[PDB]
RNA sequence: GCCCCUAACCCGGCCAUAGGCGCCGGUGCUACACCCGGUCUCAUCAGAACCCGGAAGUUAAGGCCGGCGCCGCGCUCGGGAGUACUGGGCUCCGCGAGGGCCCGGGAAACCGGCGUGCUGGGAGGGGGC
């Protein structure tokens, strides 16, 4: 069960749905040994090389300011996404929410303590996280969209809508959506 | 070489008649694409993008063309209207602020009507020299 044949195919070869993504994220305060091992954490539980999110605006009631990391984030795509994800639908108990999934093929989950993770082991020095994990599906020809030259909107029929979404997280990734 | 005719592609001009929303179609040899990979050039958290190497698949989407409705927009169109306003003259009216007459110019909102990109150069294709 790979990522290149974990599609959910209709009648047409060009409507096929895939996952374009995983990203993965933690949100901490402010604190640099914090952020470090929160970095390090999702480093070794993805194998993704993480990248650091600098806060957008300075809020004074968090005592953060605009500019200084705050997050940790990875974008994972093709296999370690797919490997990462199944880990992840094992942590939180192959259950996902029907509220859970927005209108545009995007669906997010978080996990309470990363201790649930398949293969994770509890260390006294990194302490106990949680993470964001939000999975992005699309069709091909999403690249329209996205790419430099001659960008436009991709047309509602080559859109990735909730129904094939949560069709795709049932019959394809064998997730039970509620 | 050179002339003529001509889709989608490339470089433009004016920068909504060109935009927005929704619905119905056409187009696929070639061209434009989606597309397939990441050895190399190059690139990032991420070959997603950018960059490179391709050609299995598909016109589903983009692009281009045609039709309809709405919003917006445009017009040297009819009305509004010779109205509002106004250049010049006056021993013309009014207690007065002001208004009037003559000569010369003359809108806008809004209503209805119509329209909903036009066009320059090149490639490619066809017909002659």
């Amino acid at each position: 069960m790979k990522w290149k044949e974990l599609v959910l195919v209709k009648d047409h070869p060009m409507k096929r749905v895939y996952i374009e993504k995983v990203v993965v994220n933690i949100g901490v305060g402010t604190g640099g040994e914090r952020l470090e091992k929160a970095a390090n954490l999702l480093r070794e539980l993805t194998g993704a090389e993480p990248s650091l999110r600098r806060a957008k605006r300075s809020i004074k009631d968090f005592g953060i300011r605009k500019g200084e990391p705050i997050g940790v984030a990875v974008t994972l795509r093709r296999d370690k996404a797919v490997e990462f994800l199944m880990r992840a639908l094992q942590a939180v108990g192959n259950r996902i929410k029907r509220s859970s999934f927005d209108e545009r093929g995007n669906v997010c989950f978080g996990i309470k303590e990363h201790i649930m993770l398949p293969g994770v082991k509890y260390d006294p020095a990194v302490g106990i996280w949680g993470m964001d994990v939000c999975v992005r599906l699309a069709k091909p020809g999403l690249r329209v969209q996205l790419r430099r030259r001659r960008r436009s909107k991709v047309g509602k029929g080559q859109l990735v809508t909730r129904e094939e979404a949560v069709e795709f997280f049932q019959k394809v990734l064998g997730v039970q959506v509620d």
